[PDB]
This record gives structure tokens, C-alpha cells and sequence, in this order.
């Protein structure tokens, strides 16, 4: 039932909700979630798409920037930044409440910027600006230029949610570059208290990649223990003392955020990722079918941290078999990042 929701917050993990439409906030619908346990909002080009299609409240706003001299690129941003920053408006209590730690709403720079770390800093500040609450993150997703302007934007004090990560190594290089940041602000004497980041581990594409192909005893299993591993990466990498001499300072750690947590295969049960993955300092973004389903006959439990040592053996036959995890993220992100694309031309199209 409902309570699932505070149970889990209780564990020490908060549940966001990974969609975003006019009509989900205008409707009063994310009001009453960010009261029943939902602590945040993620989108993506995707997920931007299928809103501006399917949600009709869209159509007398395209109609109004139709009558402007916008590009399809500046129409889609006046639309979604209004709607993250109605989103953030609604969660602010709840951010607030927490001293600035939960109720954040995501918002994805342009796809095409991926590799560009100067471009991307400029969108990042900008899109920053142009919401203008404290309470929202720039998703950028993490390619090297990503990890590069992570370090830049967090030195700026910009909260980020870099998203599209699929390798332990990456995801360590991206801690490295915020500790970097994080440290610039220190020696300059300004605040780093409400600088919140997030890490974007995406999990059922893993599983969706391999299984086909894997033997028994191994479907199902890569995208979880690949999880549980990072975050033991996570716990080590935060406790270690070069951090901690940051955290005494007021330094907030980025927290391990699980995405693609939407279970692609019917073959496994519905809430399997979401079950699987509960730990203290994470977040779990799940689309709305996923969480009705966990709310439905999901189980409050603290799984993260459970069988790590069956996760390593996992992950090592994965090696065995000749998988290579690292080539494998970085395809993933590769196709990830042509898929966002599509997703940002088809929705530019009808808005031209």
C-alpha cells in the first residue's frame, strides 16, 4: 500500500517519479504525491516527447509560441522550463523542509551538447537561470565533456543530476570531479551546503543488452549486481578521508540515483528493480506504472547492501565470459544519448 512509500523513506531512500507533464502539475496531481512520499521529478527528451504529444493541455501553449519568432528549440524550452519550474513550485515545501536535501525536479540539457563541455556549462547555466529555483537540477549526461563540465558547474554552485551512466569507473571519475569542484568552493570561501548532485546509474538496459545471450543463472542478474557493486564503490569512495575533510565542511556527498528502473522484460516481476535496490543515501526514479506496482506489492526492504559477495561473483563470471562491463557502458551511453536525440527531433518536428 500507499505507506510503502515513507517505509522506504525510512531506509533511507527517496522515491522520484520519472515523468513530467503541464497536466500532472496543473491537475494537482504532483501536489498530492509530494504528500503520499514521492520526493522528486526526473525528465528527459523522451519523456518530453510523449508529454507534448499526448497531453492537451500543450496544445493552446504551442499555438501562443506559434504566433512568436522562436525557434522549435526555444518553443520546447519555454514549455518545458515552464513546466519544471511549476514542478519545482509544487516540491518546494518538501525541498525546503529537508534543508534543501529532497524535492528536486530534473531538467536535461540539449542532447546535441553531449560532448561539448563549454557548450554545455553555457546551457547548464542558462537553464539554471531561466527556471530560477533552488530547488531544480541540470541532467547532463555523463560523457567525459559531461564529467568535465560537472566539475565546472559545481564549482558555480549549480545542483546537477548527471544521468546516462552505466560503468563503476565512470561514475567514480564524475565523485572525483565533484570533490574537485566542491574543494575550489572551499578554498574560495563560498557555500557549498545546498549543492546537491546526483548519479544517474541506469539499470534495466543493462539486462536488456545481455540477456539474450547469457546463460541461466546469470539472466536477470548483471544490471543488479552491477548496482550493488557501485554502490559499495560509493560507500568507500564517501568515507575515505579526502571526503571527509570536505563533508566536516558542509560538503553534501552526491548520492546514487537508479534509473531505467522500469522492468523491460515480462519475465522478471514488475517491482524487481525497485525491490532489489534499496539503500541509505540513494534514489530510485520510476515511471508511473513502476510505481503504482510498488505501491501495489512492492516490499520495503533494506536489499541494496544484501549477498555483495554474490554480486562479485556475478560480476565476475560476466567477465569470464568475455562481457566486458566498461565496453558495454559505454555503448550503452552511445546508444543512449542517439536515442534522446530522436526523441528531441521528433518532439522539434511539430513545432516548427
Amino acid at each position: 500500500g500507499m505507506t510503502i512509500l515513507s517505509d522506504v523513506k525510512a531506509l533511507g531512500q527517496q522515491i522520484w517519479l520519472d515523468n513530467l507533464s503541464r497536466s500532472l502539475v496543473q491537475s494537482g496531481e504532483l501536489a498530492q504525491m509530494l504528500k503520499q512520499g514521492v520526493c522528486g521529478v526526473t525528465s528527459n527528451p523522451a519523456i518530453f516527447q510523449k508529454a507534448f504529444a499526448g497531453d492537451a493541455l500543450y496544445a493552446d501553449e504551442v499555438a501562443a509560441l506559434k504566433r512568436q519568432n522562436l525557434s522549435p528549440k526555444q518553443r520546447y524550452e519555454t514549455m518545458a522550463v515552464a513546466d519544471v519550474r511549476a514542478a519545482c513550485d509544487v516540491c518546494l515545501a518538501e525541498h525546503e523542509s529537508t534543508g534543501g536535501k529532497t524535492g528536486f525536479v530534473s531538467l536535461e540539457v540539449s542532447p546535441e551538447l553531449a560532448k561539448d563541455a563549454q557548450g554545455t556549462v553555457e546551457e547548464a547555466r542558462r537553464l539554471h537561470a531561466a527556471i530560477a529555483r533552488k530547488n531544480a537540477m541540470i541532467k547532463v549526461p555523463a560523457t567525459d565533456a559531461g564529467i568535465d563540465a560537472l566539475e565546472t558547474l559545481v564549482s558555480d554552485g549549480i545542483s546537477v543530476n548527471l544521468t546516462l551512466l552505466f560503468s563503476r569507473a565512470q561514475t567514480l571519475k564524475a565523485y572525483a570531479a565533484y570533490a574537485r569542484g566542491i574543494a575550489k568552493r572551499l578554498a574560495a570561501g563560498q557555500s557549498v551546503a545546498h549543492i546537491q548532485v546526483v548519479a544517474s546509474f541506469f539499470i534495466s538496459r543493462v539486462d536488456s543488452a545481455l540477456d539474450a545471450t547469457l546463460p541461466d543463472r546469470l539472466k536477470g542478474k548483471t544490471a543488479i549486481a552491477l548496482a550493488k557493486a557501485a554502490y559499495q564503490d560509493w560507500e568507500q569512495y564517501f568515507t575515505a578521508p579526502e571526503f571527509a575533510a570536505l563533508e566536516a565542511q558542509g560538503a553534501n556527498r552526491v548520492q546514487l540515483l537508479w534509473a531505467s528502473t522500469g522492468v523491460k522484460n515480462p519475465a522478471y516481476p514488475d517491482t524487481l528493480y525497485v525491490d532489489s535496490l534499496i539503500g541509505v543515501h540513494t534514489v530510485n526514479t520510476v515511471p508511473d506504472a513502476t510505481l503504482k506496482a510498488f505501491i501495489d506489492h512492492g516490499t520495503a526492504k533494506a536489499t541494496l547492501t544484501e549477498s555483495a559477495d554474490e554480486a562479485r561473483a556475478r560480476l565476475a563470471e560476466i567477465a569470464a565470459l568475455g562481457i566486458d562491463v566498461e565496453t558495454l557502458a559505454a555503448r550503452l551511453q552511445e546508444d543512449g544519448l542517439k536515442q534522446f536525440e530522436e526523441a528531441f527531433e521528433k518532439l522539434l518536428a511539430p513545432l516548427v
